[PDB]
């Protein structure tokens, strides 16, 4: 998987800049969450938080390491209760500086808690320092960068012809990448405790309001697979609910696959281009029928970690919102498709 390397190291970045030497602080917020000592988080925030206003000198990378560290709390004083702009003096101007800075939303989201968070025990961040949380830290990190090249081969796959050998290639490399997403829920599924997840940490991931409105917090469902479904499957579909989804999570993803999705909600999905060929060519051409039939691998790779995730969720909450099961019906739907154009 050679293409990981490039958004591998662009996360990186992130991971080894802490512009306001807040390491050692940082790692003290289990405890005081432990503790629920809400003025000793505050506390704590603001022996790092720079309410004076933003270094001129700092780019991207700093605002997001920023961002980061101060997260953390974020979530952590709305799980003790609290909305952190209500009890925190000076911090929603900071918040809305780094989301300009940054051009995402006003709070921590999943690529700073996890590929823009440090790996070392004596680095990352976390709300709770439990083990689960790690290995839950870890699940995303196996597939985040796998998944932002498999976006780039989706996007250079839509203009890719059926009738070239190509096709049938590039779709064979897409699937190999999307299967680190499989990976990922395999992972979960072994290292992380349902009890633990429901009980101990989704407690810190509720929303909360900066700017006069709500922004939901941190979660696996903030990863760019919905852009790149978007532009695979699902840009013309006419469910409603479907939409909305997307929707709800387009500001949480980085400006270029906010971008990518944009660019695609005007035309047919890469599936729909592909039967549309495939129906005017023949099957009996062998480029067609190979394209196709490495096109329903990609799918059977998707149904792969769509349907494990549920039974996934599902457990956790045993202890799942209907969205996952219409989207995993949506899928299945969008394979028969394929399935129905080789027979
Ligand atoms: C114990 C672990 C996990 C739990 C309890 C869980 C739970 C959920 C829930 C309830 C949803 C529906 C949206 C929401 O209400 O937030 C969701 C969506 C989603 N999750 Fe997870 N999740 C877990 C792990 C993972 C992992 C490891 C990944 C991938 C690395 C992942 C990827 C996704 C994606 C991409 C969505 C959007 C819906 C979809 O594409 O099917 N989740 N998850
Ligand atoms: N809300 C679920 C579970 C979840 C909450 N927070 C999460 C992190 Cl930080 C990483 C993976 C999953 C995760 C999801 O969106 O997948």
């Amino acid at each position: 998987l050679d293409r990981v390397g490039v958004f591998a190291a662009t996360h990186a970045a992130v991971a080894a800049s802490d512009p306001l030497q807040a390491r050692a602080l940082v790692l003290q917020l289990p405890g005081l969450n432990r503790n629920k000592d809400v003025p000793g988080i505050v506390g704590l925030l603001r022996e790092f938080l720079p309410v004076r206003g933003l270094p001129s000198g700092w780019g991207f990378v700093e605002a997001a390491a920023a961002m980061r560290d101060i997260g953390f709390f974020l979530g952590s004083l709305k799980r003790h209760g609290h909305e952190p702009a209500e009890v925190v003096p000076g911090l929603e101007p900071v918040l809305l500086d780094l989301a300009r800075a940054t051009n995402l939303p006003p709070r921590e989201t999943l690529l700073h808690v996890t590929v823009w968070n440090p790996t070392a025990a004596d680095a990352q961040r976390s709300y709770t320092g439990l083990p689960d949380e790690a290995h839950l830290l870890e699940s995303v990190r196996i597939s985040m960068a796998a998944l932002e090249a498999a976006i780039a081969l989706t996007v250079e796959l839509f203009d890719v012809s059926l009738r070239s050998p190509e096709f049938a290639q590039r779709s064979d490399e897409l699937e190999a990448y999307l299967q680190k997403m499989v990976e990922s829920i395999v992972y979960a599924y072994r290292f992380i405790s349902p009890q633990v997840f429901y009980d101990e940490l989704r407690p810190f991931y509720e929303p909360i309001r900066v700017g006069g409105q709500s922004y939901l917090g941190p979660g696996a469902v903030e990863m760019p697979l919905f852009v790149l479904e978007h532009v695979l499957w699902g840009s013309q579909s006419d469910d409603q609910t479907y939409r909305e989804f997307k929707e709800t999570y387009l500001p949480y993803v980085l400006p270029a696959y906010r971008a990518v999705y944009a660019r695609f909600s005007g035309e047919p999905a890469l599936i729909d281009r592909a039967l549309d060929e495939a129906r005017a060519v023949g099957t009996r051409d062998e480029h067609v029928r190979a394209g196709l039939t490495a096109l329903e691998r990609v799918f059977k790779v998707l149904l792969r970690f769509r349907a494990p995730h549920l039974k996934l969720a599902e457990r956790a909450y045993e202890v799942a919102p209907s969205m996952l099961g219409e989207l995993l019906t949506l899928t299945y739907a969008a394979r028969s498709r394929v399935r129905a154009a080789l027979d």
